[PDB]
């Protein structure tokens, strides 16, 4: 009866595959118990996601909102401060909508500069603490350990990987959606 809104990028929308092939669709099929609305768009930055949020909240009135954004910010001329501030507004909107925000940790490519990487990654733990919300692990950490689940670009998970990502997310979300 309740709805879980997913606000993410290609990792949740699916890269070079249809939405129906993406793990959130498989998760929804696994759950008439809880409705999963996948509001993810490939290439979206935290800012682009924030821009769509207001309409989505008033439209779907979700109980929980999974935030999976930031991974594109670095390649789009953004500084950790900008990303942090953008995600901060996202969490604010969610709470202000009487919904529980579920933040996912994001980690940039190993080759993006320690200076930025450690600063970027630190944004999530900080925000999770600041708002006192669940901080889910970056699901891609488990996917990297299986080349057969990665597309050529070595960045996006493939079709074969979605079913596993779906079960993994179900387990992570289970205690959070009661
Ligand atoms: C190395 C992890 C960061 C990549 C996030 C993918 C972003 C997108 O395509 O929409």
């Amino acid at each position: 009866a309740d709805t879980l809104l997913i606000l993410g990028d290609s990792l949740s929308a699916g890269y070079r595959m249809s939405a129906s092939a993406a793990w959130p669709a498989l998760l929804n099929d696994k759950w008439s118990k809880t409705s999963v609305v996948n509001a993810s768009i490939s290439g979206d930055t935290s800012q682009q996601g924030l821009a769509r949020l207001p309409a989505l909240l008033k439209q779907h009135q979700p109980r929980w909102v999974l935030v999976e954004l930031g991974g594109n910010d670095g390649l789009r001329g953004f500084q950790p401060q900008q990303t942090e501030q953008t995600l901060r507004q996202i969490l604010q909107d969610v709470k202000a909508a009487n919904a529980e925000p579920l933040l996912m940790q994001i980690r940039p490519p190993a080759n993006y500069g320690r200076r930025y990487n450690e600063a970027f990654s630190a944004i999530y733990p900080k925000l999770a603490k600041e708002f006192d919300v669940p901080l889910l692990p970056f699901f891609m950490e488990e996917v990297y350990l299986k080349p057969q689940w990665m597309q050529d670009d070595g960045i996006h998970p493939n079709r074969d990987a979605q079913p596993f990502i779906a079960d993994w997310m179900a387990k992570q979300l289970q205690p959070l959606v009661n």
